[PDB]
């Protein structure tokens, strides 16, 4: 479905990923990939992920939303040193196209009335299969964890990517737990602790810690694409 | 106290710790420093602990178990380069000296009947204070993990330093689970993972992935002090 045009060299500053149609143009995938590929109305509902990060690697790929068709690139630190992770992140990562989590608008004291990290919502799939950098995949929603990374609230939704051999197995939080040990905890305690040696802060997490069952995190998603849609 | 004689630069394949006493003689951290500092009877029971990794590291330092005085470097690839974790880990970790792991030493069903790692037995030392390599600090034990690597049980046993300030306060599992939140999972779920970027392997735990309580992990410390001290025995 997406092209990725990909420049230089992994590990390199001149290392970018660029997006297109198949018809060759050009397209953000922040504002141009439909968050719904099949429309609100499927049963099971998927989302688009966009992934920055592969499963099993540290750099800190993320779209760069400052410049024209957002294309995904390595973060750079002030020193002008390509960021990496203190940890390797054992799952794919990246985010949901055409969602915003909106800091104008405060949570409820589950979150610690934290507000909006300000960035388009974060999430991890959990399949087995290691995603490419500006991959886009068609995900089901299983959950969400609700970090809260220095008073900032950093949903981290998690899903399951379609395809995957467990998909039609994998519909609910228990359901990981159950057939996935330690991806729910180990996804929690992987952004609980990995800013200690950057920062020496371990972060907390919203509604006692609990994995948010797939109906609500699918409504957090709702909320970012909305704010994103006033957005615009 | 005894006195870390460092050697070679930081990061570099010829980086070594000796331990010596204070009268300037050399000794094993593995062999002739006591595991009890002040002997079994102690109460609270005291282990010492050699600091391999400490807090906030990433390069793979242990004792050199064949090389004279069991010096501590930075673990080789069979490509000769330098290991490292895939992942930095967020706690003080090494080693109990006088301890072996013995294989060939059929464990329960508890633990899938997997066999002794054959190193000496880990600790995991959550306190707040980074140490340093080659530290050795006399722990209180308070708990343990029993992970399982490719048929390997390999304990992560839990302890936590003398002089942190926290120490009196933590004396097993629920202790750490009451006033350290995420420290017991934040364990299990790094030993679990970190080697699934190098190995493509997700380590399981035996007891059900529980953390066992400090009696436990006493007794776990106590038979792999016998199965190193069997190794010197005569007749
Ligand atoms: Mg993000
Ligand atoms: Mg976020
Ligand atoms: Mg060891
Ligand atoms: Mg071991």
């Amino acid at each position: 479905v997406y092209r990725r045009l990909v420049s230089g060299t992994e590990g390199e500053k001149d290392f970018r990923v660029l997006l297109s149609k198949k018809s060759g143009e050009r397209l953000s995938p922040w504002h141009d990939i439909p968050l719904f590929p099949n429309g609100r109305d499927a049963r099971p509902l998927l989302f688009n992920m966009v992934v920055e990060i592969p499963k099993n690697t540290r750099r800190k790929m993320e779209m760069q939303l400052r410049l024209p068709f957002t294309p995904i690139m390595q973060d750079l630190k002030k020193d002008g040193s390509l960021r990496e992770y203190a940890s390797t992140l054992y799952w794919n990562y990246g985010a949901f196209p055409q969602t915003w989590e909106d800091p104008r608008e405060p949570g409820g004291r589950e979150v610690f009335h934290a507000r909006g990290d300000g960035d388009p919502l974060d999430v991890v799939e959990i399949g087995s299969e290691v995603l490419p950098v500006g991959g886009v995949v068609p995900v089901k929603v299983l959950g969400a964890l609700a970090m809260i990374d220095g008073g900032e609230l950093d949903w981290k939704v998690l899903a399951i990517r379609e395809g995957d051999p467990l998909f039609s197995q994998l519909n609910s939080v228990a359901d990981v737990e159950r057939l996935c040990r330690g991806v729910v905890p180990g996804i929690r305690e992987w952004f609980r602790w990995y800013k200690l040696p950057t920062d020496n802060v371990v972060n907390q997490f919203g509604h006692d810690e609990a994995a948010l069952p797939a109906a609500d995190a699918e409504r957090v998603v709702y909320r970012a694409h909305e704010h994103y849609l006033r957005l615009l």
